[PDB]
């Protein structure tokens, strides 16, 4: 699969999603299985009040201060928490999914295979006629290979857009989640004008799930927060580095073969991009790209 | 299997379409256990106000307004959602089932990729079970090129699809901005029960009024961008000949300057291909010239 | 199953228009036992309201008294007819795979097709093992004997879509007949004053504003339903089903003495070929002495 | 595999033993989830009575009156039901699962199954291994009828269990016709709670009776249906001689013209096979043949 | 394969066990969905009688007079059925699991299925054939050696079935005795009276009359158990199980020097003929001295 | 799951358990179905009695008395059968799972199993290859398990847990058993709030539970008669020595050793099953059969 494909700062937010995930859900659970608003009117030995209000009157001065009362935060807290984590889940599987800039993916992925373990490979970084020919075959496929990706730059520009919308899509939520954090309170005050038909003016509501949605946005700002710090790390790898410019100098120092070229563009993006996972398939690859080597398989196939 | 026949605009579509449905559904969830109206009599220190109704006058009177008050939009929005994102499944992945009209894909897709990984069209571009293989392979592309050059049965039925749809978008989204200012918290119900409940005019809640605006808003995006898609869509489709196909640049990065010109479904298919992966074309191409068939007999000598 | 190939585009067509009929018919039999299923209230024929004095059951003992007396007999049991209707058209389906009689030349045919299928001397004969060929040449003889002699596998299946056009006819009559008289207010007049003290009652039906919608949604289905068969009714006439002549085979094969079969086993190729048209190709070669000759030249 | 020996109406009657059940279920279950009666004092502008009788009064006469006043039938139609299809259904089962009578019908399967793929069957009628197999297949056929021709064990148990599911198909008839008008909507009841309650005479209504009535004349019509079909058996099994069989169009048309006529338990199994595909006893008539027997033999020697 | 060794009478006895158990259920779930008992004082135009009482008095009452005046009978009577039939149950099935009567059961069925598919059989009535018959006749005496003398397979039936009997008989006793005190309409005296008021109350149990129709069903159903019991005690004891002699396979056959088996393969034979009376001429063709010398003379 | 090491103890005590269990089940199901308190307030023509309480009073009063008045017993019982019979079943079952004692008994088994059936046993008491292996693998098993323990101490150290365990369930279940009454009072001292000091209260599960506590009772009594025979067998020899006396006399062979410690154990253990395994192991464990059989494979 492709896993190869993916740095540590592309997993763990594979994670924090989830996580985000799951609290929106609960929230959602939570605001429909409770109770909500709970409002009494207000007159501004112990003997209780009688207000002489029905069962209906209660319920219609409930559920008129709770849409005329309530901030819209309050309301709808968890619903943009799911469409967050909706978003950026969209925006981490953007570039593996799209077409004219998956197939190659899928080519590199496969030939990546097939020269990770070869016996020519151990042949030429110690220092048949089947294995011959199915070297010459794979020698081959790589050159094409090579021209037919070495021109392009679309498995760059498409990660660098990700990684910018992911991060303006963090410095908007911070900012208005923040903003509005303070207006999820307990007890309010309601001043509609209902007195032909109840015959109170002002009421004091308590909302139930209040003091519970205060914590999770607590929560919900800490996740974010550590998301964005993730994907601004990202950002600074990706444009510090020159990262359309791969160079193979450990290679020729440490294998022999000096005459390794300098892959440029999306070839050498693809090699930046599967060296942070395990520094060895570089070398696999580099075996395949010298004429010198080219050359001892045609003399030894003779 | 059939992804690679799927554009970016069709998983686009497929995506908005799941969004969609996703969105009807939850509607359809919270109608069951929110929504409700709720009325009351009009009668137009501080006390209460006592109306003298019992527990069935107030459920006649809310259950009567509900039905002699309330829009037919409010009262049923999601169920619009919902029948609309199901024509729209139908509509797409509807030109694979209509004939049987599978073996003319899946035949297409077997060819094309026993032809992409054929040594010998590396070998042209650069075993006696080699040249078998090989037999098989122009056997099967004479045969498929004899049955498609036929008519016109997976191209004009892809044009009908996509027209239908774009007229399922023209409609929903127009009656769906028209009325969309009808969705209403609180209503004003005038019936005429006064021998049997006491009070003629009612003022009457809808529970889920604030709600089904914001989804009705967020519906409306999801068909406008669906909508651009489609449009999008038709006009690359009817921009372009696809029943004609040219093979201008295969012969001059080969040099087999025979190679002739297919038409109708089978151009139609090659252009569907170019799309995802501009490579296929050449690599089929080199399986098309009789030169090449009289090479491989000469070597299989 | 096994039989999945002696079905043409409108049965399995049928048979998702009958789960559907069967799934609206049940969701509508659910939503009728689950809420209150009528409020009636009393007649008395600034502002104050009217107080009835009525206990909390004498109101169930009206609802449930004019629930039996005010309503259209339509309006009540409209999903139960749903789901008759919709097992009777399901069991119509079906009434000629249980049957012995033609199951039996069913299962013998199914066999003899696919023995005949997956036999090199079809292909050798369509290109231009052994005794096992000759066997199953007698066999097909025999087979060619059992049921050539009457009209039993086909006569059911014309009686069976008449009587499924007949009930179709006789549904929407009857649905589109009595669909206005599903009304959402209704007075009820019932003599209990001994017991509770009013005559004259209102009541409101809760659910008749959404039988209403199901009940068009059902005439279109089987609307279409209707449709189909007229279609099939009209595919087993035009065309005689029981002669069948093998023309297209002889000139794509040569073997030009093939002969018309009748009854019931040109029927049923007629129904097959439909599927697949090739059962008929690899079965005509069964069929003429030539192909005989060539079998025992080759054995000799 | 136990249908091959089920003629039409032994299939017919058990579709209609599972819509009895379904129906006899469906009623039951809809006992319980519906409130079942509703009784009021009785008394023998508009205003309404004031009865000043609390829950527990209203439960009280209600659960009295719901078992002094409403009839037997009205409140078990639906165990009656269940009851009356278990012994259908197991008065129907009782052929299969007896020991005595299960081994004898296994047997005669598997030698008829064998016996209809032999290649000497189609061989007489126009390999070392193939011979050995057909002389055991004689042997264990001629030991075969010595072993079930001598005992009708096999056939009067199936005329006495249709005798008996006729008997019950009478009783049932008579007494549902006889009671079914006695489920009635509206009941009076006069039960002696004064001391109690304070009233004496109460009118009821029982919520469930006009959907039992209409489901009554269901069943009815079901167990009709099934009648008829059992009578059909009771002159099937006795307008000729069930124990005499007579193979006389094998030997005026095969040519093989020295085959025995059996009798007693042969005799009706095979008149039972012969109600399902008439090419079963020719199969079996072919190995019972001396001179066939003598030509295995030659072939053989 | 133990369906051979399964007499008529444990096939109509497991159907009767599990009868009971679905009665069992069935009350069990209507006891739990019903209201149980109403409870109302008592005093010993119309007016109604307000007793000034309020909502939770009467759950006192009602619960009160519930554990104070039904009878034990009318109350436990679903869960007495129900440990009746797992009592039943786990009584019939007590020898085939426990230690020290089951391996013997095993050997004894693999060996007769064994002992069914064999050409020597046909011959009384080749190499390979040869050493196998050889090495089922060695086992054949391995065995009738081992199962011999350790004879404990046939008292546990005996036993079993005696306990089955004598829990039937005890289980009919009191449920005669006591099926007259499920009843309607009880009075119910207890002494509450400084906190409701009144001292005598009338009360109605809910499943009064539905208890007695299946007190009925139950006694009817184990008396047809019982007497299928009986009927097998009174068969296990007519006749020495313990002595078994092979005189028809003996006359039949012509191989008169078959000994005559006895003690626990004695009752194994006796059970298994009741099934199929084949098996045993298969065992006595392969017991013989005579057919395994005729053997040994055919090998060589 | 090893039937045959199993006796009548195992299955009759797992037999035992599961009846316990489905008590246990059963009773919390009511318990949290239908089981609550109801209490009345009490003033220490027929007339009905006016307490003057509204609806939440009720409540206040049911709660406060079911948690002053209903001793820990009467409302916790089924969850004490509950944990009781799950630590009974883990005990029981904590014998094969152990990291290092589980593969000595099915390879043991799987060595038995292929013994019973090898035609050398049927040669004797009346293929060299296979023979061969099957002495091998014996010889091994015997050599590795002879030397190691840990695998009988662990038998009776969690058949005395269970022993322990049920004298200590029937020390509290007998005393306590008379608490679980019907008819209770409760005085709390909440007067200012509610009107009324002393109440009677009435628990709806009084009877059902006793009825329940003596069936738990005799089942436990059971289970720990049988446990106690087990411990009796277990401590009245050498189960660790197994003395092959019989089976030179009733089968010839006169070289038949005897096995020490675990390994003697398991024999002593399966003879009860069916004692004829031991026959077939020790025609192998005769040092001339090996002999014999190198001899005839040349």
């Amino acid at each position: 699969a492709f896993r190869v494909l993916k740095p540590w700062w592309d997993v763990f937010t594979d994670y924090l999603s989830v996580a985000m995930l799951m609290i929106g859900v609960f929230g959602c659970t939570l605001q429909v299985m409770q109770d909500k608003i709970i409002c009494l009117p207000k007159r501004v030995e112990m003997k209780g009040l009688k207000t002489d209000l029905d069962l209906q009157q209660y319920s219609f001065i409930n559920q008129m201060c709770y849409e005329r009362a309530l901030h819209w935060y309050a309301k709808y807290f968890p619903y943009l928490v799911l469409i967050h984590t909706l978003v950026f889940m969209l925006c981490s599987n953007f570039w593996f999914k799209f077409p004219g800039s998956s197939s190659k993916i899928e080519h590199f992925i496969s030939i990546l295979g097939k020269c990770f373990d070869s016996p020519w490979t151990t042949r030429a970084l110690s220092e048949d006629k089947k294995e011959g020919e199915q070297a010459k075959a794979l020698f081959e496929k790589v050159k094409k290979f090579r021209l037919h990706v070495e021109e392009g730059d679309i498995l760059y520009a498409m990660y660098v857009r990700q990684t910018v919308l992911k991060v303006i899509k963090f410095l908007i939520i911070i900012a208005y989640n923040s903003a509005l954090v303070s207006k999820v309170q307990f007890t309010v005050d309601c001043n509609v004008d209902i007195q032909d038909m109840t015959g109170y003016k002002n009421f004091s509501c308590n909302h139930t799930m209040a003091h519970l949605f205060s914590k999770l946005s607590f929560c919900y700002l800490c996740f974010v927060s550590i998301y964005g710090l993730t994907c601004l790390y990202t950002l600074y790898w990706l444009f510090y580095r020159s990262l359309r410019e791969y160079s193979f100098e450990y290679v020729r120092q440490e294998t022999g073969i000096d005459d390794i070229p300098d892959v440029k563009n999306d070839f050498a993006f693809m090699l930046h991009m599967i060296d942070q996972y395990d520094p060895l398939y570089s070398k696999r690859f580099a075996v395949f790209l010298s004429e010198v080597s080219e050359n001892k398989l045609k003399q030894l196939n003779l």
